């Protein structure tokens, strides 16, 4: 049993914009609140003429944080913490995850990882993604994180694992 799941699964609520022309359809202030009520903090981060509205909750040590522009969701990040589930993930399944692969492809096969952070520009997307959980190995200690732009593997990295 996972503790603060439902703070976890929420997170997969929180949409960042995959509009690169205006930014819009993100997630917005009014749906976050819905979602995990008042923010512990928030402030109002300025450069050159460009504000985001960064709002950050937190709950039993686990941290969610969302950056809006204009009301609207560009950037995305949970911190500390770990599901607790079946251990899946080998060195094996770390071995096949091949640069080019796409993030869909890769959490239907390893499952969603633990924590992760996502931000976009006009640019481009980028997503740092870690499974700290679910890994098969000797070490309990194990970890992978994975990197992502645009939606699609752009390096990969391993502790305790192989």
């Amino acid at each position: 049993k996972t503790e603060n799941l439902d703070f976890r699964l929420s997170f997969n609520k929180i949409k960042v914009t995959t509009d690169q022309n205006h930014f819009s359809g993100g997630t917005s202030i009014e749906q976050l609140k819905q979602w995990f009520g008042d923010p512990n903090k928030s402030e109002q981060r300025n450069a050159g003429n460009i504000t985001l509205d960064s709002y950050t909750w937190v709950k039993d040590g686990a941290v969610i944080n969302a950056q809006l522009y204009k009301n609207s969701t560009v950037a995305r990040s949970i911190s500390n913490f770990s599901f607790s589930r079946e251990a899946k993930i080998g060195k094996e399944d770390y071995d096949e995850l091949k640069i080019g692969e796409s993030y869909k492809k890769i959490v239907e096969k390893l499952g969603e990882p633990d924590v992760l952070s996502q931000s976009m520009s006009s640019d481009k997307e980028e997503m740092q993604t870690v499974w700290s959980s679910g890994i098969k190995t000797k070490s309990s200690s194990a970890t992978i994180e994975l990197y992502f732009e645009n939606g699609l593997l752009k390096n990969k990295t391993q502790k305790d694992l192989e």
